[PDB]
């Protein structure tokens, strides 16, 4: 009953719409896509060649040349919207707090390119030609290793892979370990670039991609009849998480409050989610009653909203059943639509997106939602920004394996 | 100040000592090496030629041959850990409870073998040979994904990866969500086989493997003046974590109490500890703390005590700025000493150890241990395993990017 508040003081991202939050965000209200056909690789095999990419990275603006050539993409990505989020919190670390101040940066896949050049090193010239930081600038626990080794931060540290839900888990476990008081601050999110041949030939083999070559921009198209699969895509999201008191003692400014967090297992299938979206159903119910909050208060639901056939109906069956009546009063969206799928970062860029609706009382779009499949009868903020009323916005992610994982955040 | 309390109803194992708990528990207690040259690859051209291995595992006492050739062997070897542990327990899961029923397996490196695998497919015929189940059967997060769709497990499922932290962080995650109410029952551990080429090679680049190949047994050598590095193991630890109130009222058999769990961070260095171990002294503090234990009360520890140069003073250091003058009445070993370093799974093995440490009355043993290195003067358990008495033991993992995490146990 009293555990502590926990707000957001601070955030910071790579996405295909910017390389930091107020670029992204203008795409993301301007139903900008940053789909793209992928420049950095030869995708003459594959039956996917677009994505979104990470444009005009300048890993020097947060790294010295000497060390980011230790680290793989993921974990520069990691670390920059990492290093956005504390400068964006004003925090001051001390002798005096630094044992307090935590970090939880996740991955879905990590170092997969990393991996992939070191493998192409092992077959042709043998084990000698891999480089001795290959380990430690690989492994997803990486970015909260460095993160706390540049800033100086002594609290609880670790690293969440659950998928596609990593971001969102990174940051409901991150709120926990507040409210509990292991921590007072915690830099929390995710980061992904598995833009490699194991990647999109993984997802390919699997079948799981829009083909869409000839539009990429039109190939993530959540809830549409014509849709596809998902696009892959790269980058990273951060938040500084704080206990209420501790924000307003030291005058921070508070975007807004996280209230509630949940999780499920849906228990059906590796990939597939259940027709009915009972796990996430679940899910949704356990996060709101974490914030002691009732359905019909909920007023935007950024959406997990993949353009997979069987993930988006089951979405919106989902959100119809916890919602109800409610369900036709609140206003969902799929910026996927725009970003592509980010994969261990989906939900940190997604918990961002969800506190600047909460900031600029406006509701993200869905764009390419041309033809809405049966069913897909909700205001699904369909291809231009909706102006609103938003006093608590609700991030879902699901993942494979059947992971699930609510954040609902409330105006301050 | 009331959660609830944590116990311990259930566990299971593979390891280079046995394809169980009792097998593997008889080699420690034995004094007993699993690590041998490697059989199952050519590893002329690489500077370390053994390791821990899991010997004569059967996935098909677990799985059907159908659902095993779906997934690497590290997620094979978490969900027989799991499976062992769950039927250990004796728990039925029903409608009833399975919301209350989660999962938290992690990993470090996660599907290391068949990302090479498939890379071998990938660099010799294109993208096409890519398996379509190389996603979903990889991916850290799948033994916590699995089991879950075995068991029909619908609670909180996630997975870290926090290097060789993973299994004493997924561990002491999973007794906090029992303690604050979001579960009743959670199964809890790591598993990890990283001995490819990848694996050998990137430990081998770093220097950071004994090189003793004439005499594989010896290599592991926690604490012993001729050190060299740590010996790369493979297998898996899962223990099924209740509400004792909940184990109490089915009769279940209860091992020992989850008292306590501890996390911090070195800031210090990606790899290297600092040469007083004060990450890891604040950690087993915050530990004990979190117990409401003092330090002469710990009678047990099973140390992190990997053969690094550095890692193991520091860990002497780190106990005796804890324990003081009590550093010389408690027991600590390392059982790495016979089953090498287990990753990801370390934490997990060696929390089973520490509990049947409480079962059996009997501190087991650090072999190897030839000529102590200066400052190693406490109680190290040399040689042979030492019968006493053992209210309270303590489990240290420490791992890449300053991550550390400790476990408290007691005799219920
Ligand atoms: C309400 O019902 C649902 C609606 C949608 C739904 O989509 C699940 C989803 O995104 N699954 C995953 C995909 C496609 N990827 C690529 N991925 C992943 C990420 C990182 C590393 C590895 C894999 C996923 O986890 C599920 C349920
Ligand atoms: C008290 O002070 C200390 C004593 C010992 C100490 O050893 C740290 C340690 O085990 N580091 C790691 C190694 C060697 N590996 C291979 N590994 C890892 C696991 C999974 C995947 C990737 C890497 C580690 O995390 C540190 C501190």
């Amino acid at each position: 009953m009293s555990r502590r508040r926990v707000v957001i003081t601070g955030m910071g991202m790579l996405s295909p719409l910017g390389l930091d939050v107020p670029s992204s965000w203008e795409g993301i209200l301007a139903g900008r896509s940053g789909i793209a056909p992928i420049e950095h690789m030869d995708l003459s095999a594959y039956s996917t060649r677009f994505g979104g990419s990470v444009k005009g990275f300048n890993v020097e603006e947060y790294l010295s040349a000497k060390e980011a050539r230790k680290l793989d993409l993921f974990i520069q990505y990691g670390l920059a919207a990492s290093f956005q989020a504390v400068r964006d919190s004003g925090l001051e670390v001390t002798d005096a707090n630094r044992e307090r101040i935590g970090v939880s940066m996740g991955s879905g896949i990590g170092g997969l390119t990393n991996i992939e050049n070191n493998c192409r090193s092992l077959f042709e010239q043998g084990p000698r030609r891999i480089s001795p930081f290959f380990v430690p600038g690989s492994i997803i626990n990486m970015v909260s290793g460095f993160l706390s080794i540049h800033l100086g931060l002594q609290g609880p540290n670790y690293a969440l892979t659950t998928a596609a839900t990593t971001g969102t888990h990174s940051i409901g476990m991150a709120a926990r370990n507040i409210a509990y008081g292991e921590a007072d601050v915690m830099v929390a999110g995710g980061s992904e670039m598995a833009a490699c041949g194991l990647g999109l030939g993984g997802f390919g083999a699997a079948r799981a991609l829009s083909t869409r070559n000839d539009e990429p921009t039109r190939a993530s198209r959540p809830w549409d009849r014509d849709r596809d699969g998902f696009v892959l895509s790269d980058g990273s999201g951060a938040l500084v998480l704080e206990e209420l008191e501790h924000a307003r003692a030291r005058g921070a400014r508070i975007y807004a409050e996280l209230v509630g967090f949940g999780m499920s297992g849906d228990a059906f299938h590796m990939t597939a989610p259940p027709e009915d979206g009972a796990g996430a159903a679940r899910c949704m119910k356990n996060a709101l009653r974490d914030a002691g909050l009732d359905p019909r208060q909920v007023d935007y639901i950024n959406a997990h909203g993949t353009s997979t056939p069987a993930g988006d109906i089951a979405e919106i069956a989902a959100v119809k059943s916890v919602f109800g009546e409610h369900a036709h009063a609140l206003s969902m969206s799929s910026t996927k639509s725009m970003t592509g799928h980010l994969l261990g970062a989906a939900g940190a860029v997604e918990a961002i997106f969800s506190v600047l609706a909460l900031r600029d009382q406006v509701a993200p779009p869905t764009i390419n939602l041309d033809n809405p499949d049966e069913g897909c009868d909700l205001d699904l903020v369909a291809h231009e920004a909706k102006p609103r009323k938003i006093d608590v916005a609700l991030s879902n992610s699901f993942g494979f394996g059947g992971t699930n994982g609510t954040l609902v955040f409330r105006r301050f």
